């Protein structure tokens, strides 16, 4: 029993983590067979952040320019290179510590770990999700950059964020491992925000699930409701539209508690109604969104 | 910034997590040099939960009777003893992955990060405290014993928890590394419960301070409060009283501030007696008190 945001482990991942140094700028790069990749910002100046030429800036660069380390040893850069918003620093050496991986693009609404790192060096690992808004409630200070998010499933990595910047609400952004932003967010200097965001809302019904699973059973009600009614509410609420696959991959969770779908909607309704009169769902005072159903069956496998 | 609950990089725990098997029970051990400790009732038959008398069903035990695999490697069993409530099993040869480590137990209020494991390999990582009644509030299933809670300090791993059961409430308890169980449970068949739990006041102070690092002001306000009103007010809410030592270790945060202890006390006092008519504090609509002042600090650090 029990229930709390889990990360994977992260020993994987932190036999990939190096520091790159270029200029004055230090962040984190991921070094994956004989390439390091960073954020192409690592070479941007103080005086070129509103709007950088990032071909110029490169073509302007040697491999000598970019210092690698990797524990106490310094790689040597042989070659370099841009990809969208990363940076392809070839080394003359193969990690030996590369775990099987991929590098994938996730969903707005899905989960990730991230490891929090600094000089090269992990720091922490937590649990995060992709915000309908592209955005992610990260933790993360000076120095974090090239920190990555990741999920394994069985020995192997599926890198999908590596960080690049904060957002003025203290949010966070960053790409794909192909360079790619989520969102609609720029590596320059501009008033950019993040969007309008809203909750996840199969999230919720997964762990409301997770929360009958672990025996918190007092937001259950007789009633059910139909999938349109629902989401009349649910858009009153702020909460994204539930579709038929959302309620196809609810399926295993409604069977193992006997609760169908509908029937935990109609309770997700009341509660958005009427609150929670001073009571509490796994050990939270509000809905919370950030488990997805792959999630919720993981860690409450049988009980 | 961000404010996350955050475990330590597991990866210098996940090379000493093994799998014990005997009988037909399978649980987790450690294999730290050439010993592998795990809990002693992996001895313990279905037929004798309730009056084990360990020291006798060890004494009918041989070295064969124990198999230990570390990854797709069997180790070789060559002695056993008992210490305490956890077995040593002395194997002939000494684990490669070994980090730099001590056996530590920790106060109730402290916090650490669990790595659940089943079969001898880690599943998930997450930040716990030893809650004051010495349980801890756990994510574990069938197969999780025998699972470690450690801190990381520089590259030194501190144990201070390994796991052995689930009392009837979904709460977990266990022993230190040496084998002594925190609070008045035993590895045996009871009714054995939880106690009273308190909730852990400097903790919540901390992350108040977090809170306002991370530009949530809105429960501060312009009065203060003695130490000794503060504490008529706690007891009435069930926290723990706050000492003077923990005024002093809050000294960091609130020199950070510019906001004194007895000043933000007067504001929990503020938070407990009306609540936070549907505001949020980092996201939770609770007073969270499973981060110490030095969580805070070393998240937090410069913002
Ligand atoms: C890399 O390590 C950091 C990570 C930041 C630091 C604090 N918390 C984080 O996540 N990235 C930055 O500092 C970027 C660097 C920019 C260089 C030029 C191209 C764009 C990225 N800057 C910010 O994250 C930043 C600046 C800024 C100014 C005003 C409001 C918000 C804001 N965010
Ligand atoms: C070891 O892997 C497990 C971990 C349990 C499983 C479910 N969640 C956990 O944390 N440990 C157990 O199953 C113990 C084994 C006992 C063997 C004899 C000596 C004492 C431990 N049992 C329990 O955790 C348990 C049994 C039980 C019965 C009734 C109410 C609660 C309860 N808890």
């Amino acid at each position: 029993s029990g229930f709390r945001k889990m990360a994977f482990p992260s020993g994987k991942v932190e036999g990939c983590m190096v520091q790159v140094t270029c200029g004055t700028t230090t962040l984190n790069g991921l070094w994956l067979d004989d390439v390091v990749y960073c954020p192409r910002h690592v070479i941007c100046t103080s005086e070129d952040m509103l709007n950088p030429n990032y071909e110029d800036l490169l073509i302007r660069k040697s491999n000598h320019n970019f210092l690698v380390q990797a524990g106490n040893v310094q790689l040597r850069v042989i070659g370099h290179s841009m990809q969208n918003c990363v940076l392809k620093l070839k080394v003359d050496t193969a990690n030996p510590k590369t775990p099987k991986y991929k590098f994938v693009r996730i969903q707005p609404g899905q989960t990730f770990s991230v490891l929090a790192c600094y000089n090269g060096s992990p720091s922490g690992v937590y649990q995060c999700a992709m915000r309908p808004n592209f955005t992610i409630k990260g933790s993360f200070l000076n120095g974090s950059c090239g920190s990555v998010g990741f999920n394994i499933d069985y020995d192997c990595v599926s890198f999908c964020y590596m960080h690049h910047m904060e957002l003025p609400t203290g949010v966070h952004a960053g790409t794909d491992l192909e360079g790619n932003f989520y969102g609609p967010f720029v590596d320059r200097q501009t008033a950019q925000a993040a969007g309008t965001d809203t909750t996840i809302t199969v999230n919720v019904l997964a762990w409301l699930y997770a929360a009958v699973i672990n025996g918190d059973r007092w937001f259950l009600n007789r009633f059910t409701t139909t999938l349109n009614d629902f989401n009349l509410v649910a858009m009153k609420y702020n909460y994204e539209p539930l579709t038929q696959d959302h309620v196809d991959i609810l399926g295993p969770l409604s069977a193992q508690t006997g609760i169908a779908v509908l029937d935990m909607c109609a309770s997700l309704k009341e509660l958005l109604q009427n609150g929670m009169n001073g009571r509490t769902i796994l050990g939270s005072a509000l809905l919370e969104d950030e488990f997805t159903p792959f999630d919720v069956v993981r860690q409450c496998s049988g009980v």
